[PDB]
């Protein structure tokens, strides 16, 4: 089972640093990693032109054996595009949020993007669910009538919903994208899981994933429990900006900066958040 | 780890009959079933009158030796009251629905309500959660706040949030109420599920547990997606009446009937679900 | 259009105090309130038994001539009995919730629920919609395709939701349940407005009618404004609780009180309403 | 108050065709429509690049004498260059949706956003409210709050939550957003309305305004209820694409297309949203 990393995409001086990139892949390859999911949600993918996802591909591809891209736009074609592109450098799968934004797109139309992308490449193709910031939801039924699904990143706190697609498409790779649900998807076996805290604490998932293997859940859940008291602080003082700032503080390397609208922390939300998670670092040092 | 079940109030001709209950709840106890959770939603708690709760608890307490009533009432002294009348009946626990129907109450009306039942009795008081039903979340930071509750159901999708009461309340008892989570509960090691399909196919879900805890998790995630087929259906036509007939498709006695507006299923919603079912019910 | 008012139910003791109850019906009556609609959602029916609704319904139809009885009921035979108790008393319109609570409910029971309400009765029956409360949604299409309803309360920030009513059933009253589209509603010229705030400040209700039929607009405006700040104070107490300080606040006399687990507000949230209503008071 | 179009943006084999966009703008602006909102999501406005935004700021400040740019984007820098421009190009405001799509991000960062915005440009900036569509809220409270809005389009079927932006905001234009409330904004006199449907029926919004200023509701009302069965079956089949169609059939002259993961509708949709109007009252 998976430790996914949906890597942070380091900005310094307004543009894309690989470098701060690479290291940080390469830190947290080493550290129990095993795959790279670029341009995710926590890698801002979103907020990244085209052009910046394309150096993120290469720049993840040169720093790690697998990696995933994530390819969405709101311009399909540049959606194919990419996807074209990650497959040419060598990742290993591509995936996409459902078209996001615009509410009651139609099923034909979310369709036609995801069949689209099916014919552009011979890599996988994965389904980034994620209802909370998509809007819509492509559950387990809608992602097995799209006819050529083989992954999804199903980023819910609905883990019935994530384990549905393992019922629907027995032969697709299924992640649990929720920071929460850690221990609980090694615990029901999912492939594995795309966490965001793979980003400063990759360690503190391997531990949990071997406390889950040894029978050990009371290790195991522990260990994500304070997780989610690290997550919890996090999401206080904004948490897409903060994932940076725990990097620094647990992996102990300069990791760059988000971009506006979602802004770096300032240097007071910074010192708060190095005292929020010290209570629990000391109960920690993995 | 304990498979409780939050068994069906079963009516006949329009009045509780207590004699059906009492063989379904033997039945059930006999396949599996630790622990009866009387008068919840799936017994439509909140469509019974405080006498109706009482014989039920009466039935419950009479065929099972392990009973924790539900016993939230829009008037808080019938809580109380049944509560009282609960433990003088032998119940282990009584369990309470926060206050609902109601948009925003204040804490102080939630938490006085909790505390009041704590303070009325000395068997424990569980939180049931429901929010979808309920229409508010009492969470695990809440449920410590209140200060006494010594267990949890939690019917909710978000394993996480069950999981949040181990977190906070780590001496509670604390099961996760989803039919669809029963697997993963296992998994997780929750204290237990209370799960509606218990009234219907305890013994997939004593199936489901059996295999978790052999290591079978590869058996058990197999169990949990036939019993999400078979939820699937019944969801289709009226969950809440289709309890009732699951119970007599897979348990093959009578089981009575909802009373209105939940209204009891019609021959063409059971013939469907009849035919629905058997498609899985073979696979079994 | 009328002025419709959602009466409070006035316990004194820990039971109903039906003279409290006429003397504030007689009041409002008499300062612009044109129906009474007893034992709704500000008159905590869900948390009513039956006898306290019939008891409403007795002293409703006595103090005032137009009252609509609201009967859900978790039992439907007992909104099918204060139904026909209420047709007998006199009332004008039975109306009723949708089968709240349960998630779990299918059409065919919710729309056998409203035809079994309206072949108990020739008054007629109101959908009263309330999907924050209600869990559950019964909209204009839905409602017309019951193939019933005479009437709907909607209350439903949604002004559009609620003007699909009228849409969908032309003969039908349709009244908007929300305090904060009173302004709106006279405007957009619903038959009325049921608000909660008619307890209160009926004449302030009033004033925003004229003022709309004047087409002074911007006095409707700026007194729907002024509610809207009372309002919102009173939601931070606990709004259900706090519309009976805020009767007292505004009319002079002793209004009862609710009952728990909707728990009457302390002295000191009473003392915190009436200081947060203080600025908007001096202003009418 | 204002009938303001949040035009559709009209491609042509996925290329922006600012011809068929001209003919469009002028046409509607000849019919009621008093503002041009461009780019707002009608118009696609999150599916297009700064240069597409920048090529329609240009051929609607052109076509049209008033004109608002909707300039969200979720690179920041975007979006305050594309205010700077707009102004350049004598846009009267620019407004902005919240940051979107990512959930959870904090106060300072919202507040942030809209203030360097603010800062940007002299002109008017509006806050451009969507919750259904961009997952959080501005509400007046947290607009007045900013400090420097001067203008809303909230789309949002209550009606109190845009009314509240008059109260907290009494000098802002308060404009709702929602097709649905065409009838309810000039009955309760917010200072106008961006509605979609002023891409394809211009006139009966100018007529429904017509009935409410002359104290005739029961027209307003019903007029409205006639677009509201023609919004309906558009939004059976996919709202924003066919708007596209909505247009042709009811202003008789070519649209463009919208642009995937828009897709435009295929014949069938097209023919069924045609039988669906034309028995549409």
């Amino acid at each position: 089972m998976e430790i996914v990393a949906p890597v942070i995409t380091t900005f310094r001086g307004g543009r894309l640093d690989p470098e701060l990139f690479a290291n940080h892949v390469k830190n947290i390859t080493s550290k129990g990693v095993d795959v790279v999911f670029v341009a995710g949600t926590t890698g801002l993918g979103p907020a990244l032109s085209l052009q910046e996802k394309m150096e993120l591909t290469d720049a993840a591809t040169s720093a790690a054996r697998r990696v995933i891209v994530q390819v969405a736009s709101l311009n399909a074609d540049e959606a194919i595009a990419l996807a074209k592109y990650a497959e040419s450098r060598g990742a290993e799968a591509v995936a996409s949020l459902p078209p996001y934004y615009f509410p009651r797109l139609s099923e034909r139309q979310i369709a036609k993007y995801f069949r689209d992308l099916c014919s552009a490449v011979s890599i996988p193709v994965f389904l980034y669910n994620y209802p909370a910031a998509v809007g819509r939801d492509v559950d387990a039924r809608a992602a097995k009538e799209l006819g050529c699904i083989r992954g999804v990143k199903d980023t819910n706190e609905s883990l019935a919903h994530t384990l549905a697609y393992k019922r629907y498409l027995p032969q697709a790779r299924v992640y649990n994208g929720s920071d929460s649900l850690v221990f609980a998807s090694f615990a029901v076996r999912l492939d594995g899981v795309v966490a965001s805290s793979a980003n400063y604490l990759p360690e503190l998932l391997a531990g949990i994933r071997d406390a889950v293997a040894a029978g050990d859940i009371e290790r195991a859940r522990s260990l994500q429990f304070l997780l989610d008291e690290i997550v919890e602080s996090a999401r206080h003082i904004g948490y897409a900006a903060a994932v940076y700032e725990l990097v620094e503080i647990f992996q102990g390397y300069e990791a760059g900066e988000p971009r506006g609208p979602v802004y770096p922390l300032d240097p007071e939300e910074k010192a708060w958040l190095r005292a929020a998670v010290a209570k629990a670092k000391s109960q920690l040092r993995l």
